Order: C-alpha cells, then structure tokens, then sequence
C-alpha cells in the first residue's frame, strides 16, 4: 500500500509513519511518500489512496506542493478508494470537511471518517495505529 502526505513541521508526517505501523501490524507492507517524491502513474494502481496533509492558509490544503497534486489526480480517481488524514491547529476540521467533499465529489469512496489530530500525535498515537488498522481490513 502507499501512503501519501505533506508535512511543515512533522505533525502529519509522524501520523503517517504510524498510520503505517498499524498496516504493517496487521501484516500487509506499505510505504511511506512524501507528496514531493511521489509518481502519480504507480499510485494509480494502488488499491486505496491514503492522503494527508495539515490545514493551512484559511483551512485550505498546503498550496504549493499538496493541492496541485490532488488537483493533478482528480480525473483518474473516480471509483478509487480513498483514506483521509492530517495535523490541525486552531480550527475544528474545516479543511478536511472541504476534503472529504472534495474527493467524493471526484468519485472516490472514502472509506473510513478521517483521522484529524491536533497538533503533534501524542495521546493520539494508538489512534494513528488503530487509522492504519482499519485500513488494512478494507
Ligand atoms: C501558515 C499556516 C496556516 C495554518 N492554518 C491553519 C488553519 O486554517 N487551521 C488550523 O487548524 N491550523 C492551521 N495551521 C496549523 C497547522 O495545521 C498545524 O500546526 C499542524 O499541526 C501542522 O502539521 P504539519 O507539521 O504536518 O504541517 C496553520 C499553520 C500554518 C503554518
């Protein structure tokens, strides 16, 4: 499986590598994709998307590098499975209401409520592994 993201300070990043850690608990193999290294044409052929990124600007996906690329994606995904997840601060999940509309207005089915953690996983940790759990039983 793949994993895709954007991070600014490493929030969603951590969130990632444990989402990742609970796939390969259940025994499947996954690799972690920072949105910059990413190759559109082999992750089309994954199964289920899993995509994250923080809320920036006013509770918008990071502009620069993660908005292109879903915008980049959004006319091969229709019918494609789909898993949403991503660090917040102030706010309470705008950006990612905006997502998960957005994606399913695109045709994905998203499989699972997105995972949203405030800031750095702390408490939250079991919660990224147990994200990644569901995931593997798709
Ligand atoms: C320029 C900028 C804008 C932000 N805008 C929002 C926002 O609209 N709402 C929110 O809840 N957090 C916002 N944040 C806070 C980040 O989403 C939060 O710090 C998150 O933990 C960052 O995760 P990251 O390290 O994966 O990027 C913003 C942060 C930055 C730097």
């Amino acid at each position: 499986m793949k994993i895709v993201y954007w991070s600014g300070t490493g929030n969603t990043e951590k969130m990632a590598e444990l989402i990742a850690k609970g796939i390969i608990e259940s025994g499947k193999d996954v690799n972690t994709i920072n949105v910059s290294d990413v190759n559109i044409d082999e992750l089309l052929n994954e199964d289920i998307l899993i995509l994250g990124c923080s809320a920036m600007g006013d509770e918008v996906l990071e502009e620069s590098e993660f908005e292109p690329f879903i915008e980049e994606i959004s006319t091969k995904i229709s019918g494609k499975k789909v898993a949403l997840f991503g660090s917040y601060g102030w706010g309470d999940g705008k950006w990612m209401r905006d997502f998960e509309e957005r994606m399913n207005g695109y045709g994905c089915v998203v499989v699972e409520t997105p995972l949203i953690v405030q800031n750095e996983p702390d408490e939250a940790e079991q919660d990224c592994i147990e994200f990644g759990k569901k995931i593997a039983a798709i």
